[PDB]
Parts: structure tokens; sequence; C-alpha cells
């Protein structure tokens, strides 16, 4: 388990952006100028419709951004665009947001970063520009000392850390079949399908509340003794910790990420656990423009040591699930990380076409289970997967 | 193992091309003026190659061959003579990326080929110029390492791969000279010697599709482990090379096929393109079908069964191939190639075939073949995993 | 319980210093050039202000660094600075100090290595530099063979050794009062709590008497007996005890640690203690410009086999706020580690919002008692810590 290239120093790297065909050329983009923060929304929303139904695309706020983009020592000088000469149009983009990884089992704590929102205009996918988007958001973080990067698609590259596979747990289902995402089983009515999906509109767990500041680095302790399980994990100070639970601004409820803990009878956090946000706009239905989309986060349980573990695991779900229900959620989704497919039975999550590849460039690491049979594909009850970090 | 060259930036490579004799001009070609492709086909029939046969090259095969997704026009580079303007030397660079299996390393690359030079221009020795010349375009774009083959023996090789040949139509590769007569056999015989079913025998075995290609891409990602010197694909790549230019269109140069079992699982995947010989001086055939294995993977080369699969696998490569009007199947020693050789009766050839990775060290790899007597090892897995067209 | 890496030879590890973003540059800093110890000061007082008022900063004079980072054995090499290279300022600093330890309950005994004084400048904290001060320091001590080191900080990473927390006994409230540091509570007057915390102007045990040289192998004999109750100690030659108990200077009396022992008739020497002095520099106060802070060192009694034991430390105790009033301290510190828990009460120390982490890197060991319930933080009375260390 180690580094894969023999090691060199940031001088060692290229200062220059890497060339490209005369056509185009390389734009740094500033997010904070709102107008270049909407060219990037438009090339989302046109061309970044990975594997989703041509009808769907996603539905990117204002809030949503500064979540995801600007954690505590984000750089304007990752968010990498390619603009064409001609008339001066974004054309493509990539990012890289800082962060870091553990290895458990060789105890191996690494600085690095995770590369996202890579997007490539429609017109322009047979000019091989995935790799070269790569090579230079890659270039500009090794100018910063930082070695390793984590990856994560759909895309078959070499080496995958592993793969993991979608789930989702309709909320309402009506609608998810009013707009083409869910379809009505065989010998079943869209009555029984409802029925069979419906939940209390209060959550069950005594203690649940919303996780404030204050519960930071209680919560902070009870991930970390928690996520020892997993292979590889992601730590956090408490200002980065606090921005990816809480939201970009400390004074106003984050209307992208929900985290909750519970406190005993005594005041003691036991457990908790987050979710985000991120609805889609659906296109060509006469009743729906919306469909909110919930995304398991981060949680941690005191009950792992203990018998009650999986119903506890079950019952902290399903609180998750009720509280989704206040904010528009028509869907929750989760993959079959972290010790996942414990709930995934009971709790009614079914298994979706998708699956997500993970990918540490610059790394070798022992195999991790994705918690999916290695040639079925189909999802493995109650077992403990080697991803313990969850990518946006 | 690693580069050979002090390393330098784009910058420190020269900003024009290097002056040839005064008679002569350099001229970038664009393929996609049917008559500038025009020209390259006739200087190609005319100056690239028994002296009987010609590569036949349509305009679909090139299409295929040279423009794979980021291919460059200013990467297809001439030379005209002044006085006519007539083409009369070419030589080409694609975009390929390789991983040195040992090393673990990763290397974007291009494959140089292409390298024609007018059979009246032979005592110029233009090619090193023409190599100098691609080589310092592709430095521009910082690229520093490059694929070359061929029967020319330049500096140090990785390996040497022996060709094969696998007899379909045994009766008009006779007619035409291709194939001989042995000692104490007739044409009957030989006949009799290389009949194949008409269908092929494995269950499951389709054409593949748009998409197979994630699922063909891991499956051949888990096998090519075994090879010191392979290509990685992106997705739309793989697509190309193994389905054709045209996505809604069947290719008529590169056949693919998976074999998914009885429950939908890709275990097994084969392909290889078609690249015919036009036929001068014979009274009764104009065109010589032939077909060029691939890439290929299978399920199990853990299990015992490997060999065994694997033979089955070409066998129903050759079978599909009689389709497509394929005279004579042929391969290189390369891959795990010589695990099925002689069962699915592949006789060597003369016509050996160089690679070489300039600007780049490597360890010593097999070829196939024995280093000394240039016989085929069987059942040897070579280092060479890699396919050049 | 031991070591976590694999263990290999000063031969195994790099030559050469860490490769740093093109921007800075190692410089090992020569604390004996008093230029560059102005350098080390001022980057401090400006950057070294965690987990502390904005209105304080650490006081840190010439006699504190000799005895701080001048022990026997000290290494010039290992008092590591970052200098930006366009101006040569300083903007980074880590240090590691030789220091034995001994793990009681395996009996194991190791040298190790303190490492502190880790400073980054305000402006770099996006630079993500601790990790590679870290890495970089610890280079230099495995390069001596050394592979362990000891650290400390409000820092929250997985697995610390264990965690106390800080407490707090005004000497002079009123003064505490003005700038900040301590509340009037509820329902009460500036007056009642003066009351309160008064003291007698002269100690109560007989035969108390300053620390000389002479004491050292009998009062390291005395804290040796005592401190075999705890999970992890320090172990001293008597030139160190010497150093940490009396100063860098042997011919005059340190301004930096105060150690004291009670002899009886005979010159048997019963109990001692230690403390040393750290002051704030206070900013923005019409009235105080310094605040005088006393931090409670190594002690030991006689009496811990006997039924007195208690009173007996409390009296000990007493008698260390009662000296530290003529060396102008306000507030006497300790933390919850050893056996301070059987005095905090009696001698009306305060729970502060400060907690200590401590982490053996390279060492897994038993969990230990920080002196306050695992659940709650809370101070648990009269109970023995499995810290039995004290880091400057």
């Amino acid at each position: 388990e180690g580094p894969i290239d023999k090691l060199k120093t940031p001088e060692d790297v290229p200062n220059d952006p890497l060339p490209l065909i005369s056509d185009f050329e390389w734009s740094t983009l500033d997010i904070d100028d709102n107008l270049q923060l909407d060219e990037l929304y438009k090339l989302l929303y046109d061309n970044y419709v990975e594997d989703i139904d041509a009808t769907f695309r996603f539905k990117y706020s204002h809030e949503f951004f500064q979540w995801a983009l600007k954690p505590p020592g984000w750089r304007k000088d990752w968010h990498v665009g390619v603009r064409v000469k001609s008339t001066g149009k974004l054309v493509a983009f990539i990012a890289a947001t800082p962060v870091t990884f553990k290895l458990n089992k060789s105890n191996k704590v690494i600085d690095s970063v995770e590369i996202n929102f890579l997007c490539i205009h429609k017109k322009l996918r047979n000019k091989r520009l995935a790799p070269v988007l790569i090579k230079e958001i890659t270039r500009r973080v090794n100018k910063q000392n930082i070695w390793q990067a984590l990856y994560t698609g759909g895309s078959i590259l070499p080496t995958p850390l592993t793969t993991c596979r979608y789930q989702h747990r309709p909320i309402n289902w009506s609608k998810l079949h009013d707009v083409g995402f869910s379809h009505l089983p065989p010998n079943q009515t869209k009555s029984s399908m409802v029925a069979s999906y419906t939940l209390p509109n209060n959550p069950k767990l005594k203690g649940l509340r919303p996780m404030t500041g204050k519960d930071v680095s209680t919560v902070l302790s009870l991930l970390y003794k928690y996520q020892e399980r997993f292979d590889i994990v992601q730590l956090f100070t408490e200002e980065e910790f606090k921005h990816w639970m809480l939201g970009h601004d400390e004074n106003s409820d984050s209307n992208v990420v929900k985290s909750y803990v519970v406190e005993d009878e005594n005041g003691i956090i036991t457990d908790y656990f987050s979710y985000y946000l991120l609805p889609f706009t659906v296109l060509d239905n006469a009743q729906h423009d919306e469909l909110g989309i919930a995304y398991l986060f981060y949680y941690a349980s005191d009950s792992f040591e203990k018998p009650n573990y999986k119903k506890r695991l079950n019952e902290l779900i399903t609180d998750a699930l009720i509280t989704s229900k206040k904010f528009g959620v028509d869907v929750f989704n989760c993959l079959t990380c972290q010790d996942n497919t414990y709930f995934l039975k009971d709790c009614k999550f079914g298994s979706g076409d998708g699956f997500l590849n993970y990918y540490l460039f610059n790394y070798r690491t022992f195999p991790m289970d994705g918690g999916i049979d290695k040639k079925t594909k189909e999802v493995v009850e109650d077992q403990t997967s080697g991803i313990g970090v969850v990518l946006l």
C-alpha cells in the first residue's frame, strides 16, 4: 500500500497549463463572480447529464455551490474551465476541493483533494478532453504539493478502489411514478405501492434533534470512533466538519445539509446522521417541475459494539427518511458503502441501475468491499464496505 | 526503466519544421478533404508494400484508423515535390495511452504509423526526417514518448513478434500464391484439413454493442494485467476502436463479439479488424480477404480450462470471419496468442514485427518466439499486450 | 500494545527535507542567535493564539526559552522553521525535544521526543502545513533513531491516549474580572468572589522550603516511588531533572520554574511540588498589561499509602497557591491529570472550557483515565488519571 509515482517536488511540476488545440483556451473560473457562476450553472445544466434520465437535470442553487465548492481552504485556481476562443463560451470544467483521507489498515493519513464537476459540452465529446482536464487540475494541485486525488464516477478507469451500487427509497411513490422514475411492478397497483411506502410523520427516537455548532467536537469524536471499521475514511478539522455538516453560513439554517443528533436520557450524544439535498429539475411533465432528492451523507452510532446495533442503525435511517418528508424529498438515495447494506432491506431501499467507481490516483491500496457481490453485483446484506467516505 | 532524454518543455521545441532538400516541402494533409485523402491512398497503394498484393484501404477503414477521439490534422504530415506538387511521403501520429505493468507507469503517447516514401526517393533516407518532424509536432503538444512498429531493424526494440496465418479458404490462397502445397500433400487434403463449422460454438456469443463498452473494458483491464505493456482507453476511445467511427452503422472494419453466460454476465470477448489485399495479375481473383486478431479477454484466465477456453474463443472468431469474405485470419505471437496457434492451425509466416518505444527504456519482453530460433514458443504469455493496426 | 509501524532503521529514512510548495523553504533555526530567537518570538506572538482569548498573547522571555528548549541533549537540528522565499520572513515553526517515557502497566521504557511549538502564520492556515511540519520533524528524529513522539493540543485526531480538562484557581479575582478572564456569577458580587478566594500570605506546612541542586536525587526518588500509580510517566537523568526543576542556569534562581520540598526535622524530604510561570500579555485593557499565570508541574508525597493522603495533597497545593502570590500570579492552572482531581474541589479550582488531548504517534496503548467522565467531560473527583506526564 502506497504512492505509485517516483515522487517529485512542486518544482519538478510544469509552471504553465498544458497546451490545448488552438480552438480553446484555459480559463480559471471565479465563482464569486455571479456572472461566471451563472456560466458554470448553464454548462452543467445542459451537459452534465451523466447517467441520468434525459428528462432530469441537476438543479444547483447558489447555496448548494457555496457548500460544495467553498469549504475551508478552497482555491479559485482549482476551478478550471475551458473556453472556445471564437466566442468565449464556457465548454468544459473540472474542480478540485481539499479533503483529508485516512487509510485505516495502514494507518496512513493523506492530505488530498477530491476531483469533481468534470463537465464537457455534448458537442465536444469526441475531443478526448477528460484526460486533459484531469492532467491540468492534477498539475495545479501537484504545484500545491498535493500528490493524491480522489475521483469518482460511472466511467471505467483502471484499478478502482472498488464499486458501490446506488439504492433508492421512494418517499412519494405516486410522483416518482408520474415522472417516470419508478415503475409499477408486475402484479401491483399504484395503490399497493404507495401503501407499502407510507411512513410515520414523526421521528421515533427519543432525544433526536437537529445538530448545532456546539455539537461539532462531540459528533466528530463519535464519527471517528465509529468509522474505524471502514478501510478509507475522511478526517476533518472542526471548522471543516462544521462547514460540511451545517452549511457555509454559520448564522442560517442550511437548506442543503441536514444533520441530526440523538442524545440519551442524560444528555449524551449516542448517534447522529446527515444527508444532503440535491433536486432534479423535471422536463416535459404537465404537473411536476422538480423532484426532491436526498442523499445519505455521514452517520455514526454508539451501538456498534452492542447486540442491538443493526436494529439501532435501521431505526436511525428510518428517522432520517421521516425527517426528509418535511423538506420535499421524493426519493432518498444512498450507495452500498459504509454499513448501508445493514438497513437497505428493512428500510425498503431498492437497488438501482447506477454504480459508482472510486479511484485514488497515484496510490495503491488493498482491495475493498463495495457492498455488492463481485460477480452478480447484487447487494450483499449486513456487510461492512471498505468505503467510508461519501463524495457529493 | 524510464524516459531517456533529459526532459524539456514544449517551449524548448523548434517552432518550425526542419528544412528538407530544396526540391521538397512539408504539406500538412487534411484527410477530411477527399481530394487529399485520395492523394494519400494513391501514395500508399503504389509505395507502401508480396509484389502482387496491395493494401486495399476504404474510406471507412481510414475513418477508423486515423480519426479516433482527439485525432489532430496537424499530425498527418506529408511531403510534396515542389515542381508538380505531387505527394511523395507521409507520416502520421495518433493519440494512444500505454501502461507499463511492471513499473505501474501510465504514459500518454502517440502511435507513429503510415510512414510511406515514394519508391524513387528511397535513397534520400527521408524516414529519419519524417520521424523527427512528427516527433517535433507531438513534443510541441507535450507528448514525449511514441510507439513505432515495423519490420525495420532500428536500435533496441521492446521485443520482436512473428506473424501467423490461419487459412480459411486454402484453395484461393493457393490460387493466388499466398499458400503453398506441402511436399506430400494434395490441394484436397489441405482444404479438408482447414474446414470449419459454419456456426460459432460458444453459447451466449453475440456481437458487442455500445452498452457493453464499460463491462468489456473492465474485463479487458483485469485480463491484460498479465502482459508487460498494454493500452488504456477512455470509453469514447474504446467504443471507437471496437465498434467503428460511426455509432449508428455496423462497422465493416472491426468485428467485436462478447460471450455472456446463462446469467447475462459477459465472460469473454474478442475482436478483429478487416484489411483486404488487392490482388494483381491473377486471372481468377481481384481481392484477398484478410482479418487481423485485435483485442480479447477471458474470465477463465485463473481457471484450469483457460487454454481450452481461449482456443474455443479464437475458433469462433475464425468461424465468424467466414461470413465477411475472410480468406486468411492473421495474428502475431503477442498477448497469449501462442496458447491457441497450434490447436487452431495457425502456421508461422516469414514476417516479423519489431516494436519501438522511442525515448523510453524498458526491461526486455517476451515476443512469443525463441530468442535464437525465432520459432513459436507454445503456451507462453508475451510481454506485448498492445496491437497496432 | 506497542509500536505501530513495521520498524525500520535510520537508513530507511529519507536523507533530505520534504518538498515544499515552491514559495517556501526549510530553515533550521539557531535559537542561540538572538536575532533568530527574536524571529521565533514574533511568529509565536502573532500566530500562536489557538484556544485562548483574542486579547491574550503568550509572553515568552529569553529565560523561558532556555528552560523549554535547551534541556540536556537538545538539538538545533530539531528547531525547524519555514521561510517564505520572497522576503525570507519566518512563517512556520515546529520543534522536537528529547524526553523519556515509561508505560507502567507494560513496564516499557521509550526514548522519544515531545513535539511542540507548532506554529503557522495566520495567513497560511489554508496551505495545510501542519501535517508537513510533523512529517519533517518526524523524519529528522527518525534519523536519530527515535521512533515515537508525543504531541498534545486541543486538536482532535482519532485515538488519543486520553483527554484532560483545564482547571483554574483564581488568585487575584478582581484583576481576572477586569480583563475578562473570570465572570461574576449570577447572584454574586465582586466582593463575595474576592472574599471567597482569599488565601493566607504564608505557607502552612512546616519544613517547606525551595528545592536546590542538592535535593535532586532525593526528590527524584520520591517522584519515582510516587508516580508508579499513573499509566504513563516521565523518567529523567539527574541532569534532566535538575534542569526542569531548577532552570537552565545552575547559579541563578529561576523565574520560570518554582520547585519546593517539605522536609522533616532530620532532612527527610516527604513531599515536593513544582509549577512554572508563563504570563499572558493583555491587549486593550485600560488598566492591565500582563496577567500572571502559573501551571502545576510535577509533585509527589510520602502519604500516598496513608489515610491522610488526600488531606495532605490538598495541604501541598494550598501552599503552592500561597507561594505563587509572591510571583505576581493571578490564576493558578492545572489539568485533571495525575491525582489533581483529589484537590480541585477543596482548593477551589473551577473547570475551564479548555481540554487537552494527548497523542503518542506510532504506538498503541490501553485506554487511560483523563480525570473526567468519559461522557459528560465533567471532573470526576478523587480519581487517579493515567496521565502522569506534564507537557509545557
